[PDB]
């Protein structure tokens, strides 16, 4: 288990994703891929026609070379890995993951464009796959609201055999008004 290591960025728009490799401390910028549908809506109902599509504009193997853990404003994707929400609040008072239900990906669909939103009721929609666990690093206070940061280290079992403990600090920057991911983790390699 590596000392308590820090990351922290400004995250970039609905079309764009980071991916963190967490045993450097590194991270790339990079845009959803993936095809989309742009989804007009009904007033908050499931039920939408389809309105337009534009093509993939990548695949998987285009994804950055090394990374565990990745961030779409507040959505959560893992590279092939498992979470656990876990019940400790301080990093120092845990070096390594406990047993518990730890979730993979499943799949979910994201937003990559929401400026017809307001104007027609249309969002540019991308099926990917997310982890629901991680996404619990901010908890809705309700629509309309700032979210909140969740204080619980988050546990994360990797098929290659590393694994991360992780705390989560911001999701705004200092001025409240810009998106950001910050938080704090240990990193532990495969031994």
């Amino acid at each position: 288990t590596t000392q308590v290591k820090h990351f922290e960025t400004l995250m970039p728009g609905y079309d764009s994703w980071i991916y963190i490799d967490l045993e450097t401390g590194k991270f790339e910028q990079q845009a959803e891929l993936g095809k989309r549908e742009f989804r007009k809506y009904k007033m908050m109902d499931p039920n939408y026609e389809v309105v337009g599509t534009e093509p993939a504009k990548g695949t998987d193997a285009d994804l950055p070379k090394k990374w565990d853990i990745a961030f779409h404003i507040t959505d959560a994707r893992t590279n092939n890995g498992e979470v656990l929400m876990t019940g400790e609040t301080d990093l120092n008072k845990i070096n390594a993951l406990p047993a518990g239900n730890y979730v993979a990906d499943a799949p979910a669909d994201i937003v990559v464009d929401m400026s017809r939103m307001q104007s027609e009721g249309v969002l540019g929609m991308v099926k990917t796959m997310l982890n629901g666990e991680m996404g619990k690093w901010v908890k809705s206070n309700g629509m309309g609201k700032p979210k909140t940061v969740m204080g619980n280290v988050f546990a994360v079992k990797f098929k290659n055999g590393n694994a991360a403990l992780i705390k989560f600090k911001d999701n705004l920057d200092k001025t409240g008004k810009k998106k950001a991911v910050s938080f704090d983790y240990k990193f532990i390699k495969k031994a």
